[PDB]
Protein backbone atom coordinates (compact mmCIF):
# COMPACT_ATOMS: atom_id res chain seq x y z
CA UNK A 1 0.00 0.00 0.00
CA UNK A 2 1.84 3.04 -1.13
CA UNK A 3 0.62 6.40 -0.75
CA UNK A 4 3.86 8.16 -2.47
CA UNK A 5 3.26 9.42 -5.82
CA UNK A 6 0.97 11.86 -8.08
CA UNK A 7 -1.88 12.94 -6.28
CA UNK A 8 -4.75 15.38 -8.02
CA UNK A 9 -7.24 17.47 -5.34
CA UNK A 10 -10.43 17.07 -6.69
CA UNK A 11 -12.69 18.49 -3.29
CA UNK A 12 -11.72 20.32 -0.34
CA UNK A 13 -14.04 20.99 2.86
CA UNK A 14 -13.67 23.78 5.65
CA UNK A 15 -14.66 25.16 9.05
CA UNK A 16 -13.63 28.71 7.52
CA UNK A 17 -14.63 29.97 4.38
CA UNK A 18 -12.39 32.15 4.43
CA UNK A 19 -9.60 30.08 3.81
CA UNK A 20 -10.47 28.10 0.11
CA UNK A 21 -11.98 30.30 -1.68
CA UNK A 22 -10.31 32.21 -4.74
CA UNK A 23 -7.06 32.82 -4.21
CA UNK A 24 -7.12 31.82 -0.84
CA UNK A 25 -4.22 30.12 0.79
CA UNK A 26 -5.85 26.66 1.35
CA UNK A 27 -7.24 26.43 -1.96
CA UNK A 28 -4.73 23.46 -3.16
CA UNK A 29 -4.52 22.11 -6.40
CA UNK A 30 -1.86 19.15 -5.63
CA UNK A 31 0.26 17.70 -7.70
CA UNK A 32 2.34 15.09 -5.99
CA UNK A 33 3.08 13.80 -1.77
CA UNK A 34 6.36 11.66 -1.15
CA UNK A 35 6.47 10.31 2.44
CA UNK A 36 9.98 9.86 3.47
CA UNK A 37 9.47 7.24 6.57
CA UNK A 38 13.25 6.63 6.82
CA UNK A 39 13.98 10.60 7.42
CA UNK A 40 10.74 11.20 9.02
CA UNK A 41 9.45 13.38 6.29
CA UNK A 42 7.13 14.41 3.85
CA UNK A 43 7.08 16.47 0.57
CA UNK A 44 4.38 18.25 -0.92
CA UNK A 45 4.12 19.95 -4.05
CA UNK A 46 1.06 21.70 -5.59
CA UNK A 47 -0.22 25.11 -6.86
CA UNK A 48 -2.34 27.65 -5.57
CA UNK A 49 -3.47 31.15 -6.61
CA UNK A 50 -2.84 34.44 -6.14
CA UNK A 51 -4.06 37.44 -7.69
CA UNK A 52 -5.46 34.73 -10.19
CA UNK A 53 -2.21 33.72 -11.04
CA UNK A 54 -0.88 30.14 -10.37
CA UNK A 55 2.13 29.62 -8.44
CA UNK A 56 4.18 26.03 -7.08
CA UNK A 57 4.93 25.06 -3.57
CA UNK A 58 7.55 22.45 -2.85
CA UNK A 59 7.31 21.56 0.82
CA UNK A 60 8.88 19.68 3.37
CA UNK A 61 7.02 18.60 6.58
CA UNK A 62 8.27 15.89 9.90
CA UNK A 63 6.34 13.24 10.45
CA UNK A 64 5.23 13.31 14.13
CA UNK A 65 3.34 11.11 16.81
CA UNK A 66 0.28 8.80 15.72
CA UNK A 67 1.07 9.06 11.72
CA UNK A 68 0.53 13.26 11.85
CA UNK A 69 2.50 15.27 10.13
CA UNK A 70 3.64 18.95 10.99
CA UNK A 71 4.59 21.59 8.15
CA UNK A 72 4.82 25.21 7.61
CA UNK A 73 2.22 27.22 5.45
CA UNK A 74 0.14 30.01 6.15
CA UNK A 75 0.78 29.56 9.70
CA UNK A 76 1.09 25.94 11.23
CA UNK A 77 -0.16 22.82 10.06
CA UNK A 78 -0.39 19.29 11.56
CA UNK A 79 -2.07 17.07 9.19
CA UNK A 80 -2.93 13.13 9.00
CA UNK A 81 -3.94 10.68 5.99
CA UNK A 82 -6.81 9.92 7.37
CA UNK A 83 -8.19 7.34 4.56
CA UNK A 84 -6.45 5.81 1.80
CA UNK A 85 -7.43 3.32 -0.93
CA UNK A 86 -5.81 2.25 -4.14
CA UNK A 87 -7.34 5.48 -5.43
CA UNK A 88 -7.43 7.87 -3.28
CA UNK A 89 -6.41 9.57 0.22
CA UNK A 90 -8.43 11.66 2.54
CA UNK A 91 -6.34 14.02 4.44
CA UNK A 92 -7.40 15.66 7.50
CA UNK A 93 -5.52 19.08 8.64
CA UNK A 94 -5.76 21.91 11.45
CA UNK A 95 -4.51 24.88 10.33
CA UNK A 96 -3.82 27.80 13.06
CA UNK A 97 -2.87 30.78 11.24
CA UNK A 98 -0.62 33.69 11.84
CA UNK A 99 -3.29 35.40 13.58
CA UNK A 100 -4.13 32.71 15.97
CA UNK A 101 -7.68 31.01 14.34
CA UNK A 102 -7.97 27.52 14.10
CA UNK A 103 -9.50 25.74 11.31
CA UNK A 104 -9.98 22.14 10.51
CA UNK A 105 -10.02 21.18 6.89
CA UNK A 106 -10.00 17.92 5.17
CA UNK A 107 -9.39 17.25 1.18
CA UNK A 108 -9.97 14.58 -1.09
CA UNK A 109 -7.01 13.20 -3.79
CA UNK A 110 -6.79 11.15 -6.54
CA UNK A 111 -4.65 10.09 -9.40
CA UNK A 112 -6.66 12.22 -12.28
CA UNK A 113 -10.01 13.96 -12.89
CA UNK A 114 -12.52 10.71 -12.72
CA UNK A 115 -13.79 10.62 -9.06
CA UNK A 116 -14.84 7.28 -7.71
CA UNK A 117 -18.40 7.33 -6.01
CA UNK A 118 -16.97 5.32 -3.13
CA UNK A 119 -14.07 7.64 -2.42
CA UNK A 120 -16.39 10.73 -2.97
CA UNK A 121 -18.60 9.33 -0.32
CA UNK A 122 -16.29 8.87 2.55
CA UNK A 123 -14.79 12.35 1.78
CA UNK A 124 -18.13 13.38 2.41
CA UNK A 125 -18.42 11.24 5.79
CA UNK A 126 -15.23 12.29 6.86
CA UNK A 127 -15.92 16.06 6.28
CA UNK A 128 -19.07 15.81 8.40
CA UNK A 129 -17.44 14.26 10.82
CA UNK A 130 -15.02 17.31 11.16
CA UNK A 131 -18.32 19.22 11.50
CA UNK A 132 -18.11 20.60 8.37
CA UNK A 133 -21.28 21.17 6.70
CA UNK A 134 -22.20 20.10 3.02
CA UNK A 135 -22.39 23.40 2.32
CA UNK A 136 -18.34 24.47 2.36
CA UNK A 137 -17.33 21.50 0.05
CA UNK A 138 -15.18 23.17 -2.98
CA UNK A 139 -15.10 21.36 -6.09
CA UNK A 140 -11.48 22.33 -7.21
CA UNK A 141 -11.39 19.74 -10.17
CA UNK A 142 -13.75 22.09 -11.63
CA UNK A 143 -11.21 25.09 -10.52
CA UNK A 144 -7.83 23.60 -11.13
CA UNK A 145 -6.79 25.27 -14.84
CA UNK A 146 -3.28 25.14 -13.21
CA UNK A 147 -0.47 23.63 -15.28
CA UNK A 148 -0.02 19.47 -14.91
C1 LIG B 1 -2.40 19.68 0.24
O1 LIG B 1 -2.92 20.49 1.29
C2 LIG B 1 -4.02 20.22 1.79
N1 LIG B 1 -4.90 19.23 1.31
C3 LIG B 1 -6.20 19.13 1.91
C4 LIG B 1 -6.64 20.13 2.86
N2 LIG B 1 -5.70 21.05 3.29
C5 LIG B 1 -4.44 21.10 2.81
C6 LIG B 1 -3.37 22.04 3.49
C7 LIG B 1 -1.97 21.24 3.85
C8 LIG B 1 -0.66 21.81 4.01
C9 LIG B 1 -1.98 19.72 4.16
Amino acid sequence: FELSGKWITSYIGSSDLEKIGENAPFQVFMRSIEFDDKESKVYLNFFSKENGICEEFSLIGTKQEGNTYDVNYAGNNKFVVSYASETALIISNINVDEEGDKTIMTGLLGKGTDIEDQDLEKFKEVTRENGIPEENIVNIIERDDCPA
